C-alpha cells in the first residue's frame, strides 16, 4: 500500500524538511566512529511517505494518547535511521525495530539530532559501515533517514518490546553531561509512530 512521492527542491515542504536535516546536525562524543565525520549533508531525494492503512493506524493509536492525556497527543517530528528503513515505510514500525539494549529498554528510538539518527543507519554503533566499502564515514554511499510523526503522550523524564513505564506512552531521554546533545525519544508501540519523510543523503568530508 506503500506509494512513495517525489518532492521537488523548490517545494516549502522540501525546503524545511532539508533545513530539519542539516540544522540538527551535531559533533558526536565518539569523534565519528559510528556515523562519520562531517558537519553537514548532501541531500538527495526527499520523499513523502503515502500509506492510508499505516497513517489511520497512527491516528487511531494518536487519538487514544491524546483522550488519556488531557487531549494532548505531545506530537512531535523526529528522525530515525535504520538498515530496516525500505521494512518500516512498507510495512510500518514494529517490534522487530525495536533497540533491544537499548539505554532505556527495548523500544523504538527517536532523535532531535539528525546525526544521532545517522549513527543507526547502518545498524547499532554503525555495524560495519556501508555495505559496499564497509566504511562507516563513507562519503559516497546514498543513506537513508526517516523524518517520523512521533505521539510522546505523557513522556516519563530519564536525566542522563517492554511496556511503557506505568501512567506514561513513551521515555525522553534529556542529556546531563554533552551541553550541545539533544533530546532522545522512546516509544513502546508502533502504532505511535508514522514514517512520514524518506530523505536520501550523503554526509559530506569536512573542507
Ligand atoms: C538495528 C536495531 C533494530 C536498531 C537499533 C536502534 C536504532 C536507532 C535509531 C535511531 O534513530 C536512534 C536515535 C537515538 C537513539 C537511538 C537510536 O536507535 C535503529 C535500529
Ligand atoms: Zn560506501
Amino acid at each position: 500500500g506503500t506509494i512513495l512521492i517525489d518532492l521537488s527542491p523548490d517545494d516549502k515542504e522540501f525546503q524545511s524538511v532539508e533545513e530539519e536535516m542539516q540544522s540538527t546536525v551535531r559533533e558526536h562524543r565518539d569523534g565519528g566512529h559510528a556515523g562519520g565525520i562531517f558537519n553537514r549533508y548532501n541531500i538527495l531525494k526527499i520523499q513523502k511517505v503515502c500509506n492510508k492503512k499505516l497513517w489511520e493506524r497512527y491516528t487511531h493509536r494518536r487519538k487514544e494518547v491524546s483522550e488519556e492525556n488531557h487531549n494532548h497527543a505531545n506530537e512531535r517530528m523526529l528522525f530515525h535511521g535504520s538498515p530496516f528503513v525500505n521494512a518500516i515505510i512498507h510495512k510500518g514500525f514494529d517490534e522487530r525495530h525495536a533497540y533491544i539494549g537499548g539505554m532505556f529498554g527495548a523500544g523504538i528510538y527517536f532523535a532531535e539530532n539528525s546525526s544521532k539518527s545517522n549513527q543507526y543507519v547502518y545498524g547499532i554503533g554503525g555495524g560495519t559501515g556501508c555495505p559496499v566499502h564497509k566504511d562507516r564515514s563513507c562519503y559516497i554511499c546514498h543513506r537513508q533517514l526517516l523524518f517520523c510523526r512521533v505521539t510522546l503522550g505523557k513522556s516519563f523524564l530519564q536525566f542522563s518490546m517492554a511496556h511503557s513505564p506505568p501512567g506514561h506512552h513513551s521515555v525522553t531521554g534529556r542529556p546531563s553531561v554533552n551541553g550541545l546533545a539533544l533530546a532522545e525519544y522512546v516509544i513502546y508501540r508502533g502504532e505511535q509512530a508514522y514514517p512520514e519523510y524518506l530523505i536520501t543523503y550523503q554526509i559530506m568530508r569536512p573542507e
